[PDB]
């Protein structure tokens, strides 16, 4: 029943959004652009990166595009709002109050099934063992973790119900770790480091205001629709 | 007292934004950007756009740059938020309810004082005389008209007590024009045509869903600040 959106602007057009860097350890693989904002193309490291034709980058890890605060215009006005619209979205995750489920599992999440609502916690969260989300094609969820999150190698976020990940936030105030082979569900407002270990895989987006590391890991971004332009 | 600041996102990057074309009969003067969506840059007129180096054009009227829906990466996607966020501002600005003045003057507004508040209009509104805007540097006044809006030749907005056309905003729903000399103060998000008639000046931004028209015009929107990089 509660609306639980969080508006991204500009963010939802990329797989990965970074203030200090993103960095791989190859094959990673990405479906949707990656940006640093407002750190320099520099600190985009392992992706062997090509200049075109140079308000964009190439890489074999990315299907999509590579965007950096000093590459050519308008790219740092298209970086900067996307940054910008990133912390507003961490900021709206954060703001929801009366929360539906306060301190569960004392921060540990184990053979959980999470209906839709406000999560909050004061604490880090564990992932111990396969979470499930059961709801709705609209149902929404959003999760306000004051420290950090982990999920324990292998463990797989799962729909149900018709759940949708677009639907998914988590706010995280703390490094986020995605362990060997996890699977992660939704959008990742990370306030800190974000950790994608080897094999690891994500539905979603990954928004965070320092660091990305990615350990051969995959990231598929929802499809962003083409601009319809008039000839 | 009552905060009706209207959130501009990207649009606030532009001194005008149109969507189906721009027109000038030069030469016009235009501090900051222009752009328009999802048109293409053959219905930017009048302007004799020189081409980089291909993501944006010059022209001697634009101090700032052109930018069109037809050009290169990642431009497209950049005016689309402009565009969507002008729309986002639009429907703000016409969302307020409990207006402080309703119907002031059946649409005539005659040497007039404009204090901060909600202001609507089931009518057109003609503006045949100067006209005044006082209260602080962070009062805030908005618009709201059903028809269309036209200053006579010659009249001026004009500012007093702090006031800030940061913090005007006018929602119109039909055709704007801003007579020969006129001046126009505040940010004007129109649904439909906009003409500044000869020698017109305005100091605010034009974000129109149709066709902006300048015809000798001086438009000076807010400069944009410099996003900062990390090298
Ligand atoms: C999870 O939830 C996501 C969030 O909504 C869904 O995203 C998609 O939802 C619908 C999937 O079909 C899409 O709605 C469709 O939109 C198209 C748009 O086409 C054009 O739209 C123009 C307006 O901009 C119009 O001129 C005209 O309608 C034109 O066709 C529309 O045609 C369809 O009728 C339908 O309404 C929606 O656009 C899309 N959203 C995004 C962000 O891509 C996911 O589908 C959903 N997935 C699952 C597994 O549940
Ligand atoms: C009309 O109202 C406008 C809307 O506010 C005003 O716009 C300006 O307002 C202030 C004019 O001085 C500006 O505030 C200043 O911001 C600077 C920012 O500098 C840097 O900011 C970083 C954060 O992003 C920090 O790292 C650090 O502060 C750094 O210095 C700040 O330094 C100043 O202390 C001050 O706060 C404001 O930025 C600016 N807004 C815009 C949109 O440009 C107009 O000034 C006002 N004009 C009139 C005539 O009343």
């Amino acid at each position: 029943q509660r609306d639980l959106s969080v508006e991204l602007g500009v963010a939802s057009n990329f797989a990965i959004l970074a203030k200090a860097g993103i960095s791989s350890v190859p094959d990673s693989a990405i479906l949707g652009d990656i940006g640093v904002s407002p750190a320099a193309a520099t600190y985009i490291t392992g992706f062997g990166l090509t200049q075109d034709s140079t308000t964009y980058a190439t890489s074999p890890q990315v299907t999509g595009l590579i965007y950096a605060a000093d590459y050519s215009t308008p790219t740092p006005n298209y970086l900067a709002a996307a940054v910008a619209n990133a912390e507003t979205a961490y900021n709206q995750a954060a703001g929801f109050v009366d929360p539906d489920f306060l301190e569960l599992g004392a921060g540990e999440l184990r053979d959980q099934t999470l209906v839709p609502g406000l999560y909050k916690w004061t604490s880090s969260v564990s992932v111990p063992t396969d979470l499930t989300f059961e709801g709705n094609g609209d149902a929404t969820w959003v999760f306000q973790i004051a420290g950090g999150l982990s999920l324990a190698d292998g463990v797989a976020f799962t729909l149900a119900g018709g759940a949708n990940s677009t639907n998914i936030a988590f706010q995280v105030g703390d490094d986020v770790t995605v362990g060997k082979g996890a699977h992660f569900e939704g959008v990742l407002l990370a306030k800190r480091f974000v950790t994608l270990q080897t094999g690891s895989s994500l539905n979603g987006r990954v928004l965070s205001q320092t660091e990305v590391a990615l350990q051969k890991a995959t990231v598929n971004s929802p499809f962003v629709p083409a601009p319809e332009v008039v000839q």
